[PDB]
């Protein structure tokens, strides 16, 4: 279902914002952040692709 | 508050540390400036508040 994909999407966004908060508070090192950001970015792309898929 | 508000100065140093951490992101770039700028404004806002709080108390000494 589309909307099921839609809220899984904004969860990834929430993860992105939360991750930003964590680093700023000195919880993570720069190098790790990039990788974890890419991992989230990748999953967002997957979710987005699903939305582009169901055009029917 | 009975010299316990020296913690306020400590609370300031935290935001300053945050500022430096955020600047690391700016330097590396590739994180949307709009996203970084929003955080930058939030920190700058916190600094100014705490800064104003400090001078008020230091004034209240005499």
């Amino acid at each position: 279902e589309l909307d099921s994909l839609n809220e899984k999407l904004k969860i990834e966004h929430a993860k992105k914002k939360r991750l930003f908060d964590l680093y700023i508070n000195g919880s993570y090192e720069v190098s790790e952040l990039d990788s974890m950001m890419n991992d989230i970015d990748a999953q967002i792309n997957y979710y987005e692709a699903q939305i582009e898929a169901n055009e029917e």
